[PDB]
Formats: structure tokens, C-alpha cells, sequence
């Protein structure tokens, strides 16, 4: 009635009950209904989440992800769970099993990738565990001696196939590969995307917040020309109608590879792979800040095919402040362009967050995925990188708005910006492990 | 490390993932590994866990324990898991779908009752139910409709078919039934229990809590009486070597009576059946009463066969504080006893809760089960009618010490008095729901 | 900007702060600018408020209190501090200290008395003092040695004075002394008060009216009249009425401080004392109430009627127990209902002062409609003492979510929240404090 | 009894009752008894824990203590309270009020400085006060529109006076003003002090000795006959040390303090002078350092030598940053380990004042072993600063448990946890306060 809020502790029940709720046994779903397998950046911040229950579950949930990793390091964005058919495209459509040399053996997944926030969830899980027991510890440690090669070998992969000229960003072959599948980041190099001959297929709940049938007959197109080339990385570059460089996931790649080296030294791991991801996080530093605008330091992504800067009103244009690297004026200019009334300072907002579009961008739309709305995973994100920055006000008041946006417990993937309302899927993962994740 | 305790939010979280990881479907289990099934009072704790995580699941727990009631009203203390074997005596050694006239058709029960807290879980699911929305709100009444006819039948059963005397207490056929197993309420009614001829058997871990053989052949002799008589109520008094009149659970039933007669009204159930509900209220109230010692207060169990009151200190002794009906003066004295060197002012003991056998009688053993340990399920029986008398004071101080007892977040079943180490099954459904209910 | 309430450690922060920058010392302002001085049930509210921080300035608070205690027992509404006369009527419109055979020596005081919450007060400083070991409970104990014997008289002199005819209801002289001032309760009482010649003497949305303070103040004419003679009063008050709400705390008061004397052996004259009154308070309560409905009703004296009035002063008997099982349910369904908490247009799940459905109800007018954290904070006390565990959690709830701004107002507009009144009142800031634990 | 520990909002409202009951007006006492007067670097902080009850009253006690500003920019260490004379030296043995030519008028103060922490203070009013809406902002930006400028002149003395060859590090002429009275640290400086014919003037295991205080005095005396002048104490001073803790804590706050003068456009040629203050000090903290574990080294000016000892201040880099990478994580390493944070026999991980293993180590004496309060808030923020999230939480959560019995004391024993030496420490309760949230 009066107040439908949760109190921190019912918050925190009602979080873990949703993330084993969605627990399939080694793997948890994004979501119970829209999205019923493994997504690799969500299973990343499920596992951050599972650090607080079980330092062996959040472990096993890495480990099951990293089993999907395919022979040449790429973690594939979805994972299928074994007998799962309510989502599209799926298994027979992706064909991975049968046309992709390096597609796992025993898994099913998808034939492109997603953000590594992956070593962030490692670092999560380590803190935990050092303040658990020895036992705890001891477990977290055998963790990385199985897996230290699998991550370096996914930070390698991003490095050198993704980064092929070496310019310190990481080139993407579909919007899906941004985590923001249709964020007007996209707009201008999806125009140039022309579906031919497209196989029949389904569908894949409210039309404001529904594909929109030109735009999916487009990402399924590139499916077809990644299909059409085996999915092999060499011939990607000539025949993919998009090809962009995201400079948020390499801002992203960029925080993963210092964290990563980081983990490295403390664990005594090789001094040759410690020495590459310092390179690699310095590397991808500079080549966001390359992007930036001169005037706010807003960072843009680049459209390779059409050899242009894309220069849109987005969440991502924020890339600098989370892996650091702009000239201090710059970045004072790129704090008071967030903070000001173009995104987290708008008046009408109701919390004090960033919407992944600005509401004055012509492309703002209040309630349709990546173009408004407010994610409670891009939240988090931003909130742990600024505390990271040594930001420890900025992170604790994102937190707190964050925290307080969650407490209907719905854990909805996202949030109208203006109203509040829970948005689109409800009960998802992440969400509930930010949740978790911030309540300590 | 220096503090292995959890803060609030993370043992909120770790107890509702607890319940959820305990969750077969539409049960849960006790406990994942020594109790695999359906406990009849547990699943009333666990309803009462669940509420405030989701009200739909939490009347689904009772739904499921009253679709194993008996055609006569009786709830069996367990509902076996359709496929499991982890527990003896199982469903072929009780044998009561093929000899129990009165078993349920479509599920395997146990032939034995258990304390009917269950009412207590129906007003806290209608109390939460209540703080929520419209829907909830529908839910938790729908329940209602459904199942208040199932509630009657229970409690009506128990004050006819286990009071035939209108003594206003009831009477056990089995120490299994009182909840308290191997208390030392029952040692002196055990002694007097002959095993025949029994059917060869295996096994039902730590020594120091380990059955004990002899204790175990008795427990098992019971179940041949019932059987050779096919569970009949009416052949029961003719036949069984173990007829105690348990204080405990008449104080329970007490309570439950009244609650349910208050739901009832609020509810507008049928007149008559709130007017039987206030009159076993009473009766039982003044049964309870009747067997108090002329000094301190203090509660006797009656062996029906010996026709002796069972003299000894467990805390089944503070049975009046929880019905209420002792003159004032006998009350303080009963609180005297509860708070004094003999019970919870002990001064060896690590927190301020009630031992289940006083450490200074020479029955207590700190490690062994119901014979000294500190159960919170106890605890939280007591704080909760403690609340309802008006004691707010008392029933707060009793839910600090619990929860502090808690925080290792162990979910132990019981704790050593003296060390607080948490002991027997791990994993315990019911101090999950405890925790969950006490933090809010 | 986005969210102006404070966490609940920084409320009890702000709380603590603001009771002790409102102590002079020994004693602790009501509220520092409007109420400079010591209100009666306002201290014993502050007492409870400074039990979590100190059990020792927690006793001092109800000390100063009672060594303003009158010869007879009376405890007075006001004990003026040294000398703030920002506050009318003072000392000099009193006159006790020159009029009152009975008033103390070397204090200040009214010559009116407040409800008695006192004994409540108490129960909270043993309990606190009980969870922090020995040297703490000594403090609490000698409080106790010192000052049982002057709680005996305070209690006395309702029973004996205030109740003359053993009907199980106090008697008031003024409608200051039921702690509500303003309540449509005392309305046509008053309006049978009728002054002669008057010696010569912020919102106004929120304060009594210039024609109701005439005769706020020719009551005390009267009673300097007689010199505030006990015996002389019901022979020349213009104003005497039963107070149920006032008669149900004592009710309740009595029955806390006999378990207090029988848990700390008083002697066993005193107790039984305090046992009869709680009984015979419980009576009158319950006499006064309407059959259907468990609404209690206060009585005018002179008029020898029933004053029938929606205010939550209704409520008294819930208070204090007694009344038969189908009339408190039917009362409990009256508070939860449309009329009070459940109003379809309050902000908070919360008791408002007068109903709102009532023609008397003003939104912003003291005792005719907001919401009081005080009325809160006793409501939910009691409902707990008497088993109501949910409903007093749920006051309690929205109590601190009403609270949560910071303003510690002593009430609050029942439809929008808004602050109002006298801010920074210390039993505001009390009832937070004894609330977040 | 079982629990002496008082829950979060319990312990929040205790700490904000203290600071409010050691405010004597417009000063706070760093202790009621023991230390009944404003200390300087206890004043920054005091400034802190009140910044989330008031604004406006955090303001007030930087003002108080900037009012006490010397004419040549120099904060004093004690701005004396009217006048109690429990506290020795005290103004008259001081003397500053006739002999100092750069004493304020109408203050009595010390003659020596103290930590320059007061920058991190403004920062925290400044972050609670833009939590709180407008009112509260304009309250906090007037008071660095009064007292920038004398903010810049504390930086520029120390800058300009106390580094006079431009080496990045600042010298005392007192070990009173490192905070760390009797630090192990300026063992050896002391014993070089050897003091001549001096004029007439609890718990022995927690205070200095009485040969080291002729020596404290001895070093006033010295002051006092080249009537405090700054250009002629480095001819006279028996006691002339750079104090790289106090030099580290001096990069921090000129970063934070051009950091704020960004922020609300003060001059741009302030900002400038502060970033190249920042820079300066960092480098000459990284200067003595210890190339394989980072360990900051104090040097003794007039021995010529570097003080090689084991206490908290060998962690100096950690807080301003500048060390090469390797370098730092030898540092943490140390800081972690069995030397420090890790040894076994510690009740709580937090950084004890003198490490156990050092012969030096005295677990009662003060800054010769115990766990202060204070150290964890600073380490912690500046950690936060660092960006080392996790760090800085488990300095909080420690700290907070070990305050949990509330007796807010200056420092602790750091194997059993008892509580040491003066009760009821002002900036104790703050950096509780300020923790909480
Ligand atoms: O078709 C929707 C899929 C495609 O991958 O994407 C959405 O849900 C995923 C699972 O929650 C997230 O990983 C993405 O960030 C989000 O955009
Ligand atoms: O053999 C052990 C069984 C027998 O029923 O009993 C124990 O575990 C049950 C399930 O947790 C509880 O219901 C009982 O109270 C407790 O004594
Ligand atoms: O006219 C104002 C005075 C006069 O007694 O009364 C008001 O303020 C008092 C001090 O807070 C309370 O004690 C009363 O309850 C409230 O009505
Ligand atoms: O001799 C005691 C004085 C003299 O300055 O110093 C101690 O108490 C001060 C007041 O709390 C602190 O400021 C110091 O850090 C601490 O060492």
C-alpha cells in the first residue's frame, strides 16, 4: 500500500531467491522467459553476484562460461542451455556446431562475442573469498590455476583478431556484440546493412519495447555472412556489411586487461602474460582517448566501412572516465557533461542515473531498450570503475540512486527514466546481483 | 578472517538462497542431505521463510502438506519426495499406503503427526500478504477459501481423536511426534517400551549426536504397533506401549487455536467453526494449566500408562508462557525460572537463549539433540508468542540473541550451548526461515 | 536534491544531536524556541529518548521533573527554566509561587497538570539500563530508591483528587492539561466558558484562535481565584471534564509501575494500590464506550453529557484493554478503516489527530487533523504491550518513513507530509530515537 | 551482559551526543577532561563528524580555528577555550600572546603547528552540503568565499616557512607537531635535545615519560627566546626534523584543496601554486623512500641522517601516491603482512601506531603501538582516494566494529581491544559518524 519499497534486507532475500531461481544447475539463465540460457556479460555480473552466497557457485559459473570458449579465445555471447527452445535465433540457426572450426565441442552457442567485463567478476570473487576461510580462499585459487590460460587466451583473442592494426580498439561485426544491440550508436552503420535473400523465419510482449521487424531482419542478415565465411576471422573483414569499433567495450577491455595484470601479480601468474595485458590496457587506453571529442572529451565510436566518426548522444560516449587516459581539463569537461542536464542532471529525471541515451538527443525514446531507459547493469558498471577511478562519492551516490531504484524489487533489466517504471523483462540476473553486489 | 560473521543484507541473502537451493518443486526439504522430504512443522517455518521472498510460494508449501492430509485430518509429520531414498524409515517400512485406511491417495506420508504450528504460518503469510498488493493480497485469500476447511479438520482432529478425554491435552503414540525426538521428557515412557520381534533394518555422521541403537529399536517398535493395528485411532489406546500427554504441543495447539479462530473472523469464516476454535483455545489453555508445578509454574508431561507426571527440565517446561493462563503470580515465577541460572541466565552460556535441557539438570548432554542444545526454532516459537503476550521487551532480546547465534550463517538445527558451534545437519530449511522471519 | 531523507544511522544522529543541543543542563527544552522551558509529558518522552544514550542524563531528565512535584503530588505541565520570557502565560500569570499553598520551593512552575506517561518512561530506562550491565542498573535502581515513593504521589493524587467520586476517570480544569489543546474533543465545553474583565496580556493555520486563548486564560483566573485549592476547584471551575485518553494512560501507567514495583520489591501496600487504580481506570475507560462501535467518549461534567467527537482520543481504550472481544474488534476496524488510517488521502499509514471525514477535521490546525510522531510513538508502545505485534510494527514503520525528512516536527499535514508547527521538538526527536533502537 | 556492543543507529547517535555535549559554543574540546581545548587536526576532523549533522555548525568550527590563523598563515596546534587551566603548557607557560609577533588578537593560542588535514575537512562539508540541496550549498560556498584565502596562506606558510630549500618535505621544530607525540620516530632526536635550567612546573603506561616532557618544554623555551620567529628557529631549535607523514598528508590536501578551488573558480594562479605544492611534497615523500619495500623514512635535519624506524608512518607514500609501481606494491605488501595489518596476536586488521615486531612496540603507550581511530579514518579515505575500493572498506567495517563499545576512545590495544587512555575523544566519535553514514 502505502510504501511498496523493500528494506535492505528483503531486498538482499529477494535478489539471492531470484538468482537460484534462475540457477539451471551449472549455469544461470539471463532471465527465466525472454532470455532462458547463458549470456556471457551477464553470466560475468551473475557471478559477482554469487560471490556473496557461494565462492564454488560463483566459481562454477565462470567455469561453465569459459567451457563454451571456442579454440581461438572467444567467449561466445550466448551459451544454450541443453534442452531450451524459447528463444530465436537458437542453435540451428546460429549453425556454429557444424560451420565453425572453432566452436566448442561439447556446448552449444552463438557465433559472436560480448564486453569482457569477465576479470572484473574475478576480482570480485577473489576480495570475497579472501574474506572467507582458507577453504574459501583455497577455492578461488584453484579457480585461477585452471582458468588463468582461458582468460588470457579471451584478452588475447580481443587483442590481436579484434584489434587486428593495432589501434587500441576493439572492432565489432554486429551490434549484438556491444551488449547495446540497438543503441543509436548503430543507427548510421545499419543503414548500410542491406539484407539479400533472408531464410523464413519466427519471431523474437509490448511493441514500445518490441525488435522491430527492419531492424531484426538486419541483425539476422549478418548472421547469414558470418555463416557464408565459417565464422572464420581471417575472411570477417571483407565480407561483413558492419563493421565498427566500440569505444566502450574497449574502454571496458581496456579496465579488464589492468585488473587482469593486477590478479596476475598477486597470484604469481606468468610474467610474459602480466607484461602483454599491461601493454593491452595501456594500448586500448589510448586508443579511447583518441576518439574523444577536443572541447567535452566525449569519447565516439568509428564506423570502418564508411571511415567515419559516429557521433551520437549515448551512455557509451562516457568510455574515458572508465579507463582513464584524458587530459585532466578534458575529463573535468566529460564529468560536467555527465553530471549536467543532458544526462544525469536532466530535471525531469526521476533518479539521479544515466540513461543510456540523453532525453534531449533527438534519438531519445523513454522506453525502448538502449535508447533511454536507464540499466541498472550499466549502473553498476560505472559505479565500480569510478570507485576504482578513486571517485569514492561520485560510486557511492550512483549506488545509492541505483539502490534505490531497485528497492521494488521487480530487478528489471531496465528503468523509464522519467517515471521510474520497471521496464521490459522482469527478474533479470544481473540486475538482482547488482542489487547484491551493493548491498554488501 | 578477524570476523567471520555475515552483515544483515548478506545473511538475509544466504538464508533465502538456502531456501530456494532446498526447493524440489513444490516442497521443500528439511534439510538437503539427513532430511531429504517434507517435514510437517518445518514446512509450516518455511512457509513462514517464504513469505516475505514470495507469497504465492509460501501458500504453495502449505498447499502441499494438506494435499498429504489424512482422510480423518491428521497431518503427518513427513510427505516423502516422490524419488528419494536417503532416509529410513521410508515409505515401505511405514507401509501406510497399503495399510492406513486413512492415508492420502497420490502422495507417500509417515503414519505420525507433529505440532500444529501451522496456523502461525497461515496469519504470518496474511500479514505480509497484506503489506502487498491487491494481488497478494488475492492470493493469500484464495489460500484461505481453498484450505480453511483442511485447517478445521486438523485441529479438529487433535482435540477429538488425541483428547478423547477432553482432558485438553494431547496425547502422543510416539516421542517422534512431540518434534523434541530424544528429549528427556520421554526417557522414563521410553524405558517402558519392549521391542518384539523386529524386522531387520540398516541405518538413520558424529557419535555424540548418533541415534543410539536401543533408543532407535524403541522408535522403531512403536511404528510395528501401529501397524499391526493399520493406523486406527480407535485401536491405538488398546495397543501402544508409549501414551504420553505431551504439554508442549498442547500449549502450541492453544495458540494455534486462537490465531486461527482470530483469522477466522477477519476472514468471515462459518461462526461455528470460529466458536469450536475459541473453545479449544480455552480448553487447552487450562489443560496446560492443570499440570503446572505449585511453585514455579513450571509444565509436566503426563504418562498416560504409568498414570505419573513426567518431572524433568527441558524448555518444554515454559509450555504456560505460551498459551498463557497461569495466575500472575505463578507466571513470574515460571519467568524466574526461564530467566534465571537454571535456563538462559546460565552464566556459561555464549548467548542468552533458552538450552532445550537445562545445563544444570543431569540429564543435559551439550551436544546431543534435544538433551541441552539451543535450537532456533525455539527461539523463534518463543519470541514470536512472547511478542503476542505483550512481552515486546523479552521477545526482542530473544530475537538479538538469535540472530547474533545466526550470523556465522551455518543454519545449523542447533547450537552447542556453551561454544556456540553449530552442530548436526548443516543446511537446516527451518533457521533459514527463522533468520528471514526475525530480520525483516 | 533527488531524495532529502537521511539514512536511519543519520537520523539517530541528527536526533541525539538536537536532544542534547536542546538541554540546559538538568533539564531539556520541549522545543528551543517556541517551548523554551520543561513540558511534563514531553520530558517523560525525552526521558525515553536519552535511555540509549545515557541512562544516567535519562534519570537526571525525570529528576528535575519531579523536584518540581507539588506538596500534594501534582505533577505541573510546566517547569519554567531560569528565566526565558518568550513563553506566555509565565511565572508572573501563574502565580503559583505566590498563590499555591502546594507548589514547590525554588521552582517555577504551572499550576495545571499533563497526562501521566511518566511510569512508560520509567519501564524504558530499566530496560535500557537492564542491557548494559551492572554499573547502569545501579543507576536505574537508585532512581527508583529515590523517587519510588514521589511516582506513588504523583499516582495518588489522580486517584484521590482528580477522581473524587471513584468513577474511574480523571477530571480535568483546563483543556491544556489533556496535552490537546485544541481538540474538537473540549469544543463545547469552552464554548460554555465565558470570561469576565482579562488582566492585560508565525502561520495561524496552526495555532488556536484569539478568541479561544480568552478563555484558555480566564480557567486560570479562576483557579487563581481559589488559590488552586484542591477542595475549592469543582465549586468554581468553569471547565471540568472527564478525560478518557488521559484516563486510559493512567490506566496503564498504573499497571507498568506496579509490575516495576513488584519486579524491584516495593513495598506490597503500593503495588496493590496501583493494581486497583489500573482496574478502576479500565472501567471508567471502558464505561464511557459506545456498544457498537468500542468509541470512547469523554463527559462534561457540568453539562453532565457525553461529548461525542471523531478524534483519536476515540481510541483511549485500546490503550488500556478492558473492553469486551466484539467491541474491540469492531474498534480496531474503525482506527484501520476510512475514517482514520485508512483514509484514502493520507500520506502515511498513520493515526491522524481528528478524522478526516469529521466537519471538525483542518489539515493544519494542531489537534484538528495532523499527525502527531508522539501519538504515534504511544499507540504503537501500547498496541505492543497489548500482543499487537504487526499493527505496532506498522506505526512504528511509517512513524520513522514520516520521520525520515529531519524536521522533527511535532505534526505533520495528514495528505502531503508536510512539517509542521514548532520544529525541532525534542519528543520528536525521542520517539525516533527509541523507534531505530 | 552477552553484548556489549551497540547496534549502528545506537552507535551513530552516541557519537553525535558527544560531539554535541563537547561543544563548548563555537568550539568543539578534543576531550572533555583531558584535552578541554581545540586541537588543531582534531578540529578538522571534528569538522567532519559534524558535517552530516550540520552544515552550517561544521563551518563554525573551521571558522573558530581559522580565527586563531597567525598573521604569517601558520595554524596553531591549541586555540585555547577561555579558560580552563587543567591543560599544561598552557597559555601562560606558552607565552605567544606577548612574545609572538604573528599571534592573533583576541585568541590565545600555542606556538607550534599540527598536521595540515583541514583541506580534507572542507572537502567532506562541501560533499555532504551538495547532498542537501540549496540553502545548505550557499551556506558552505560562503565559507570559501571568507576563507580561501586563508586556507591558500596555511598552504603557503608550510610551503614557504617549513620547506625552506624546496625539498617537498616539511620540518618541525616540535614533535608535538607531527601528532605523534611519542612516536618512536623522533627517539633519536629527542635524546639529542639536552635541555638547560627549566622554569617551575592516570594511567602510567599510557603517557609519555617525565624526562621526555623536560624535553618538550625545553625545545618552548627555545622558541620562546627567538620570540617565535620563523626566520631565526632554524639557528636555535635543539629539534629540527622533516616529517614525511605530515609532508605526505600535505600533498594530499593541496591536491584536494586545487581540486575544490577548480570546482568553485577561485584564482587561477591559487590552483596553479596548489597542484605545484602537491607535486613537490609527493616527490620529496617518494625521495625516502626505501628502493626495495617503499618504506617512508623521516630525516633528522641537524644529525644529517635518515630515521629508520617501524611504525605507521613508514606508509607516508601510500596516502599522496608517486611511488614507482613495483615499488608500491612492496609497500602494500608490507603493510598487509605479519609486520602490520597481518600479524596473528592483532584482535582487529587495522594499522597499529608502532609495529609489534619493532623493539620499539609498547602496547599501551600511545602512539608506541595502540590502533588510533584517527590513523584508520585517514589511511582509509586516502585509500578510497587511491581507488582501493576493498581497502579502504576493510579499514571501515574493522574500525567500526572495534568502536562498537562506544567508549570512543583516542586508540586502542591492539591485541585484546581494550579501550586506552582518554574516553569521550571528540574525533573518535567523528570518524565513527563520518564512517556510518
Ligand atoms: O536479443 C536480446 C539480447 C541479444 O544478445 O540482448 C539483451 O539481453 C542480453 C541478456 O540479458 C544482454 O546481454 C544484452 O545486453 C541485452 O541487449
Ligand atoms: O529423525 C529426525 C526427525 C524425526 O522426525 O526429527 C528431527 O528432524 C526433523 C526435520 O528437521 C524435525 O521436524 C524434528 O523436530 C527433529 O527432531
Ligand atoms: O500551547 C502549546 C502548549 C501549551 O501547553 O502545548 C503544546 O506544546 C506542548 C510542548 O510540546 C505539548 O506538551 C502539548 O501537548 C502541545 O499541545
Ligand atoms: O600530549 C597530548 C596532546 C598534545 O598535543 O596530543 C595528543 O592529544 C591531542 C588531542 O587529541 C591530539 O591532537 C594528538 O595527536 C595526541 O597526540
Amino acid at each position: 500500500p502505502h510504501d511498496p519499497s523493500f528494506t535492505p534486507t528483503q531486498l538482499a532475500a529477494r535478489a539471492a531467491y531470484l538468482l537460484r531461481g534462475n540457477d539451471l544447475g551449472t549455469m544461470t539463465t539471463a532471465a527465466p522467459l525472454l532470455y532462458p540460457h547463458m549470456w556471457s556479460w551477464d553470466a560475468a555480473f551473475v557471478a559477482i553476484g554469487l560471490a556473496p552466497l557461494s565462492v564454488e557457485r560463483a566459481v562454477v559459473e565462470l567455469d561453465t562460461l569459459l567451457s563454451a570458449q571456442w579454440r581461438n579465445g572467444m567467449i561466445p555471447h550466448i551459451v544454450f542451455a541443453n534442452g531450451v527452445d524459447g528463444y530465436f535465433p537458437g542453435p540451428a540457426r546460429w549453425a556454429t556446431a557444424t560451420l565453425a572450426d572453432n566452436a566448442p565441442r561439447n556446448r552449444l552457442t552463438s557465433g559472436i562475442t560480448q564486453p569482457p567485463v569477465h576479470a572484473i567478476a574475478v576480482q570480485r570473487i577473489l576480495e570475497h573469498a579472501r574474506t572467507r576461510g582458507r577453504s574459501t580462499r583455497a577455492v578461488a585459487e584453484a579457480f585461477l590455476d585452471r582458468r588463468w590460460g582461458d582468460l588470457m587466451r579471451w584478452h588475447r583473442w580481443l587483442a590481436e583478431c579484434r584489434d587486428r592494426n593495432e589501434r587500441g580498439r576493439i572492432t565489432l561485426y554486429h551490434g549484438w556484440e556491444s551488449g547495446m544491440d540497438n543503441s543509436p550508436r548503430w543507427d548510421s552503420a545499419y543503414a548500410n546493412v542491406v539484407p539479400g535473400k533472408l531464410p523464413e523465419y519466427q519471431r523474437a510482449t509490448d511493441p514500445s519495447q518490441r525488435p522491430s521487424d527492419g531492424e531484426y531482419d538486419r541483425y539476422l542478415w549478418l548472421l547469414e555472412e558470418m555463416k557464408a565465411v565459417r565464422y572464420d576471422d581471417e575472411r570477417l573483414p571483407s565480407v561483413m556489411s558492419f563493421q565498427v569499433e566500440d569505444v566502450f567495450f574497449s574502454a571496458i577491455f581496456s579496465v579488464a586487461c589492468q585488473v587482469l595484470a593486477e590478479i596476475g601479480e598477486d597470484y604469481k601468474r606468468p610474467h610474459a602474460d602480466v607484461k602483454d595485458l599491461y601493454l593491452w590496457a595501456e594500448r586500448f587506453r589510448a586508443g579511447v582517448v583518441e576518439t574523444t571529442d577536443q572541447r567535452t572529451g566525449a569519447a565516439r565510436d568509428f564506423d570502418v566501412l564508411a571511415e567515419k566518426w559516429l557521433v551520437t548522444e549515448t551512455a557509451a560516449q562516457f568510455a574515458p572516465l572508465l579507463c582513464g587516459g584524458l587530459p585532466h581539463d578534458r575529463e573535468r569537461a566529460l564529468l560536467k557533461l555527465l553530471e549536467g542536464p543532458r544526462f544525469c542532471g536532466h530535471p525531469d529525471l526521476k533518479y539521479g542515473l544515466i540513461p543510456s541515451t540523453s532525453p534531449v538527443s533527438r534519438d531519445f525514446r523513454p522506453r525502448e531498450y538502449w535508447r533511454g531507459p536507464v540499466w541498472p547493469v550499466l549502473t553498476w558498471l560505472f559505479s565500480w570503475c569510478f570507485a576504482r577511478r578513486g571517485w569514492a562519492e561520485r560510486a557511492r551516490l550512483l549506488r545509492q540512486e541505483g539502490l534505490r531504484q531497485a528497492s521494488d524489487g521487480s530487478f528489471a533489466a531496465y528503468y523509464e527514466p522519467f517515471t521510474g517504471e520497471p521496464l521490459g523483462s522482469m527478474q533479470q540476473s544481473w540486475t538482482a546481483a547488482a542489487v547484491l553486489d551493493w548491498l554488501g
